[PDB]
């Protein structure tokens, strides 16, 4: 009577911290489904697996969930890691819901078996660390951010991982004068206050150096200033989510996850505890064990989560 639900995302590695924020979050959302009577009385068992964010050990682990006989996988946490995984999964019929996996080919292929709870309108994560990290290699980084406290968390992380910090910058204009002086080989910026112009300082940089590599931070609702940013020549975008943990809905989660000193703060920790909701739904609405019919079940009905109220498209792509 057991379900078995594996867990997937990196408990090693570069993207450990993160990784950390899923497996918290993914044992609260079990523990407080069994806590309400599980899946009409059947208790939710999580089976977690360390793919270190690493395509060679993401799919040993894949052939492993399927070697079980595991029909539901909550992960992986990287893009690179979650795609081909995602072939053997939907090649054995389990269900799969990444809650970090935002590369777009991912639901581009007529996959059934694939969904996720992130990556919402060609978002690259939560966070601008975890995206250099796994996709960008140790270079020369320039930290374009009003908020110095934000500055020295992302200079903290990236240093400690071999990266450089060759300057910082407050303003759009400052970000100018410090291309110019430093030419390094990526910029982040954060173009979430107007006082930014970041708009302007990504096409001041672009006349500067065409090859720039700029990757921009935003915050909800400023999809349309995304796309300019992109147009203007920008590589990529993060859009920074509400944080969840301050919701009050969810004091109970937070004091839960403080309790066993836990950071409750992560956006990981709220995304991959939807993506147990989302199955726990899907497993309760329809009463039924089969991985198609809970995604079609999703898909067609939605579910409520501890990030609002969430809906999917065919293709497995988050909507609204």
């Amino acid at each position: 009577d057991d379900i078995k639900v594996a867990v997937v995302g990196a408990m090693s590695g570069p993207i450990a911290q993160w990784g950390d924020m899923e497996f918290n979050g993914a044992r609260q959302a079990i523990k407080d489904i069994n806590a309400k009577g599980g899946i009409k009385g059947d208790k939710l068992v999580g089976v977690e697996y360390d793919d270190a964010c690493d395509p060679k050990q993401a799919v040993a682990v894949a052939n492993k969930i399927v070697n079980d006989g595991i029909k539901y996988v909550i992960g992986h946490l990287c893009s690179s890691s979650t795609q081909p995984a995602s072939d053997i999964y939907e090649d054995e019929g389990i269900l799969m819901i990444s809650p970090g996996a935002t590369n777009p080919e991912l639901t581009q292929r007529g996959y059934q078996h694939i969904m996720r709870t992130a990556g919402l309108d060609s978002s690259q994560g939560p966070t601008a660390a975890k995206y250099i990290l796994e996709t960008v290699k140790p270079q020369r980084v320039l930290i374009v951010d009003d908020a110095a406290f934000m500055r020295m968390m992302l200079k903290d992380i990236i240093t400690k991982a071999g990266y450089e910090v060759a300057g910082e910058a407050t303003n759009g204009r400052e970000a100018v004068e410090k291309y110019k002086e430093l030419k390094p080989d990526i910029v982040t910026m954060d173009i979430t206050m107007p006082e930014m112009n970041g708009i302007d300082a990504i096409k001041e940089i672009m006349k500067i150096d065409p090859n720039a590599k700029i990757i921009v931070c935003s915050a909800m609702g400023q999809q349309a200033m995304v796309i300019e940013a992109i147009k203007a020549g920008a590589k990529d975008f993060i859009v920074k989510p509400k944080r969840y943990d301050q919701d009050p809905a969810n004091q109970g989660i937070v004091d839960a996850l403080k309790a066993d000193k836990k950071d409750p703060s992560g956006p990981y920790v709220w995304i991959t505890y939807a993506a147990v909701q989302s199955l726990a739904t899907a497993l309760e609405r329809t009463g039924s064990d089969e991985p198609l019919a809970l995604v079609k079940d999703l898909k067609a009905n939605g579910a409520n989560t501890v990030i609002g109220p969430l809906n999917w498209d065919e293709k497995g792509d988050l909507k609204g």
